[PDB]
């Protein structure tokens, strides 16, 4: 209570997650959940065609958004929090108003499902990818496609922008990870390697220097697009079949996260590679995992024999 009345070779360090809430009431897969950038909110997509927000910090649910012909497969946030992006196999995106639960606008061009989405970080524009082989870019204001990138040859399984909004990265099972300039719509780079999996996810980055990707091949890389060539690998993890979320953990240790199909959050250290952690619990595959802005705090949602999504804290 006074801090003069409290007293005062390196040892590596672990997370230490453990389950603080289960959060229940999707009736299908969970397919995505994401962290509100203020941090206050988890919302979750699912197979049975809902968003639902639940509290970052309680699990608490708040409130079911509702309005897809068929299921979701993602969701995203704008930098205000305010807004959150889906994406179906009704084809369609939807823009929601948060507090309301409304649809604010239907995003309709894509010829097949859509499967990956998010905005950018002045939230003026959202990126989509779809089984139609397809990258768009929408405008948010107007609901109107800008531009459509004849981006893949294979479903588009991951779509994200770059820190300052200048650079999207996209992925496909074609075996691609490939850069594209959004303001003009050019392919800057295709990130390719000699053994070429299915590439399931990417993402960019905290810092915008390097892309997270995901392949079939039960492996995780971490490239360096400038240098176009691969700095770190993790394995040890399940993935072969779907397209699992994978994060940079930046909060407290610097970890790499990912889902897994033996139904285990895998936690990596970035530099040495190493599993430092497996979260056990869950009854499915984990799809998805998340990582809050400021707290030591992941999310975690699985498929059909599970359906629910749990919050996860550490002391590092
Ligand atoms: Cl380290």
């Amino acid at each position: 209570e006074a801090a003069r009345a409290q007293p005062t070779k390196p040892t590596p360090v672990k997370p230490n997650y453990a389950l603080k809430f289960t959060l229940a009431g999707h009736t299908k897969a969970v397919s995505s959940v994401k962290f509100s950038p203020n941090g206050e909110w988890l919302a979750s997509s699912s197979a049975d065609k809902l968003i639902k927000i639940w509290g970052a910090y309680d699990g608490k649910f708040e409130k079911t958004i509702s309005g897809h012909k068929l299921g979701i497969s993602d969701v995203a946030w704008s930098s205000d929090s305010n807004l959150l992006v889906s994406a179906s196999d009704d084809k369609t995106l939807k823009i929601w108003d948060v507090s309301s639960g409304k649809c604010l606008k239907t995003l309709k061009g894509h010829s097949n499902y859509v499967f990956c989405c998010n905005f950018n970080p002045q939230s003026n524009l959202i990126v989509s990818g779809s089984f139609d082989e397809s990258v768009r870019i929408w405008d948010v204001k107007t609901g109107k496609c800008l531009k459509t990138l004849p981006a893949h040859s294979d479903p588009v399984s991951a779509v994200h922008f770059n820190r300052d909004g200048s650079l999207i990265v996209s992925s496909s099972y074609d075996g691609l990870c490939r850069i594209w300039d959004t303001a003009s719509g050019q392919c800057l780079k295709t990130l390719i390697d000699d053994d070429n999996p299915p590439v399931s996810f990417v993402k960019f980055s905290p810092n915008g220097k390097y892309i997270l990707a995901a392949t079939l091949d039960n492996t995780l890389k971490l490239w360096d697009y400038s240098k176009g060539k691969c700095l770190k690998t993790y394995t040890g993890h399940k993935n072969e079949k779907y397209c699992i979320f994978a994060n940079f953990s930046v909060t407290g240790g610097k970890w790499i996260v990912s889902g897994s199909e033996d139904n285990l959050v895998y936690i990596w250290n970035l530099q040495t590679k190493e599993i430092v952690q497996k979260l056990q619990g869950h009854t499915d595959v984990v799809i998805s995992t998340a990582c809050h802005p400021t707290e030591n705090i992941i999310a975690s949602a699985a498929l059909e024999n599970d359906k629910t999504i749990k919050l996860w804290k550490s002391d590092c």
